[PDB]
């Protein structure tokens, strides 16, 4: 019954099936429309445009479409971290109106650094971090580099576990902090060991560490806890405390050569690190950078850092590092497809404010997909070789050992070495962020 008096109301699932048949498209559904009723459904249709029709029937339920290949469309929930290339181009054009030189750029960059840090809440948690003796494994020797595991206590009872990759070559070394993306196996994976081992053979101390609720963090908080705003703050805190610990505990580091490098989520965390800490002298965010995507995981976008200074994006945060050497690796199979046309020229103009366009580079892999495969690693090897004066003759992944996973563990094959004091539920961490969690906890 289509009447004025029943608001010409149709179930949304009938409307969309009807759009699919009428305009001859295919729909992939990543939403469940059960029970959804759209008033005036047929009046929202536009015979000349499948896209207006879809947007007019979906935006009332907070849904959208994303055009796939050919005549296929995916139907999605609104995503606060994800916009379009078009949104990107308007954002970056808008931010270009806020600065015409170094002076104007540098005032906004300082506001961006302060408001990002404030909005992350990291200084609240740093004021509560302890100073206990880090748990260090024995040093394991390999061809031209060694590996040593660490567990560093942050908040009372909370541990970040990682591994340090040290060159065997004599003399002062570069240091590279290496947050990782959501790739299978985390920092334990083959391509992560390859990259840390090659950079260490070439003369860089390299450090990698568990994402919150990955690896041995699972022993304390479980796997679910990773997708939380807590993860965003805790992972940035982890990076900073690890940089502090490396610089205070080691004699072999040249403080003119401190790098950040990571892939996907690790590339988002790389930009966060160079935004939070002025000690970094070079940066390589890999298959990560976009004006129009902030990161899909709450560990990347869970805190509202992109609302800093009236609105920013990871491309502008990356720009605040100017004019320090920075490599952006992009590919044609993900959100970084835009970088050669959009994000890179934006970064070139800002590096331009310092006569240092040559300090920022883009290795675009048009044919490749979202991974940390060999040509991603080769752009990283090449960049740090160049800017940190590392030894390219040592570059050979066949010489890196692929340790089994448990060899990088701090707390034993089965986590049986997990300290007495140690947090064993997410509740203990959540209580720093949410009064509901604190209240659950305080009723023993
Ligand atoms: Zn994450």
């Amino acid at each position: 019954t289509q009447t004025y008096e029943t608001e010409f109301a149709r179930p949304l699932n009938e409307v969309l099936t009807d759009i699919q048949n009428r305009f001859g498209i295919r729909l992939k559904y990543d939403i469940d429309t059960v029970g959804k009723i759209l008033p005036y459904a047929d009046f929202r249709i536009r015979p000349y445009s499948v896209e207006e029709s879809l947007t007019n029937v979906l935006s009332p339920f907070d849904y959208k479409f994303v055009r796939q290949s050919g005549n296929l469309y995916k139907l999605k929930a609104y995503e606060y971290p994800r916009r379009t290339d078009a949104d990107g181009e308007k954002m970056l054009a808008y931010l270009n109106t806020l600065y015409a030189d170094k002076q104007a750029f540098e005032l906004r960059a300082d506001s961006l650094r302060k408001e990002v840090r404030q909005r992350l809440g990291i200084d609240t948690l740093l004021a509560q971090c302890v100073n206990s003796t880090p748990i260090l494994s024995k040093i394991r020797k390999f061809d031209g580099y060694t590996v040593q595991n660490f567990a560093l206590e942050t908040l009372p009872g909370l541990y970040v576990c990682g591994s340090v990759y040290t060159p065997q070559s004599k003399g002062k070394h570069a240091l590279i902090i290496c947050p990782n993306g959501h790739f299978g196996g985390g920092r334990y994976r083959e391509d992560q060991q390859q990259r840390m081992g090659t950079l260490a053979r070439m003369g860089a101390v390299c450090v990698d560490y568990d994402l919150f609720g990955w690896g041995e963090s699972i022993l304390q908080v479980g796997s679910t806890a990773h997708r939380s705003s807590a993860a965003h703050t805790i992972q940035a805190m982890n990076g900073l405390l690890i940089l502090d610990y490396m610089l205070a505990s080691r004699k072999d580091i040249d403080t003119k050569r401190i790098g950040a490098n990571g892939g996907s989520g690790g590339g988002t965390h790389t930009v966060l690190l160079t935004t939070l800490d002025d000690r970094f002298t070079a940066s390589a965010p890999v298959v990560s950078l976009a004006s129009h995507f902030d990161g899909g995981c709450p560990c990347e976008s869970g805190m509202p850092i992109q609302l800093s200074a009236g609105g920013t994006c990871n491309a502008e945060l990356a720009a605040t590092f100017a004019p320090r050497p920075q490599l952006v690796v992009s590919d044609g199979g993900d959100w970084t497809a835009s970088v050669p046309a959009l994000e890179f020229p934006y970064l070139q103009r800002i590096y331009g404010f310092y006569d240092a366009k040559d300090n920022v580079t883009n290795v675009h892999l048009p044919k490749e997909k979202h991974d940390f495969g060999p040509n991603k690693r080769n752009a990283v090897y090449d960049f740090f070789a160049e800017v940190f004066d590392l030894d390219k003759k040592m570059l050979d992944e066949s010489k890196v050992t692929i340790e089994p996973e448990s060899a990088m563990y701090s707390f034993g094959e089965k986590g049986e070495l997990l300290p007495e004091n140690a947090i064993r539920s997410f509740d203990k961490v959540a209580a720093y962020f949410d009064k509901k969690a604190f209240a659950k906890l305080k009723s023993d």
